């Protein structure tokens, strides 16, 4: 079952995005701010199954680091999925607009939240397939929650690219990329390299270099997420455990990995 909301309780205020066959609005629910995704007239059977299926999954999950469902409008048209509203929006854009404004402890806290959400999804037998900072939302407490706005080569594990093997372990690879995104304040993974250049580089053993001002322990962890051999990657359980220990003994984060400068200025 999913909480059914009457349309009279919902007010759409502004368009903030696009759905698969409909739009996404900021609005109010009788009052609390909400995000609202619509499915407009003409939708196919597949679209309806996918839309209500997504809502169903969201309504069963209950975790601090997973987007919360307020409810669904299924009995009237257009159909709607209504979620909590995350005031700071998508993590990738947020970090790029707030470059350098957070402490290392705050950044690592973000990652621990994301990891906790992913551990929950993985153990509930849900494989994300598109984990990236663009699909993480941020609220006014700086809490990060896993979402999905709809192959993204540079986030995807080799086995998922090569033979379509998507698992919690391919999500761990992606999480490594997300760690690099957070610690660089939203740098594009692999910079201007083309998709084929990225795939070639990874196959030949290249990995993203240390971010600036990055704790050694954090760089070590993201490198383990990028083991070629799936079985050698940490589980989300391991990641949550390590990040929790680092945060609870925060002097552990004061030791930095060496940053490899591209340009050296001699004065
Ligand atoms: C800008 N703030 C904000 N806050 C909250 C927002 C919530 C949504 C949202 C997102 C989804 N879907 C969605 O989050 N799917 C993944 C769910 C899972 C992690 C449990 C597997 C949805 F079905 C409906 C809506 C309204 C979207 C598309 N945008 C949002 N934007």
């Amino acid at each position: 079952f999913t909480t059914e909301i009457h349309p009279s309780c919902v007010t759409r205020q502004k368009v903030i995005g696009a759905g698969e066959f409909g739009e996404v609005y900021k609005g109010m629910l009788k009052e609390v701010p909400v995000a609202i995704k619509t499915l407009k007239a003409g939708y196919t059977e597949k679209q309806r199954v996918d839309f209500l299926g997504e809502a169903g999954i969201m309504g069963q999950f209950s975790h601090h680091n997973i987007i919360r469902l307020e409810g669904v409008i299924s009995k009237y048209k257009p159909m709607m999925i209504i979620t909590e509203y995350m005031e700071n929006g998508a993590l990738d854009k947020f970090l790029r607009e707030k470059d350098g404004e957070f402490s290392v402890l705050q950044l690592v806290g973000m990652l621990r939240g994301i990891a906790a959400g992913m551990k929950y999804l993985a153990n509930m037998n849900y494989v994300h397939r598109d984990l990236a900072a663009r699909n993480i939302l941020v609220n006014s407490n700086l809490v990060c929650k896993v979402s999905d706005f709809g192959i993204p080569i540079r986030w995807t594990a080799p086995e998922a690219i090569s033979y379509r093997k998507f698992t919690s372990a391919s999500d761990v690879w992606s999480f490594g990329i997300v760690m690099w995104e957070v610690m660089t304040y939203g740098e594009r993974p692999y910079w201007e390299l083309s998709n084929h250049e990225v795939m070639k580089a990874i196959n030949d053993g290249f990995r993203l270099p240390t971010p600036m001002d990055c704790p050694s322990a954090i760089y070590q962890l993201m490198m383990q997420c990028w083991q070629q051999e799936r079985a050698r990657r940490p589980k989300f359980a391991d990641i949550v455990s390590i990040l929790d220990k680092l945060i609870r003994a925060p002097d552990s984060l004061k030791t930095l990995a060496d940053f490899d400068p591209r340009v050296s200025i001699r004065l």
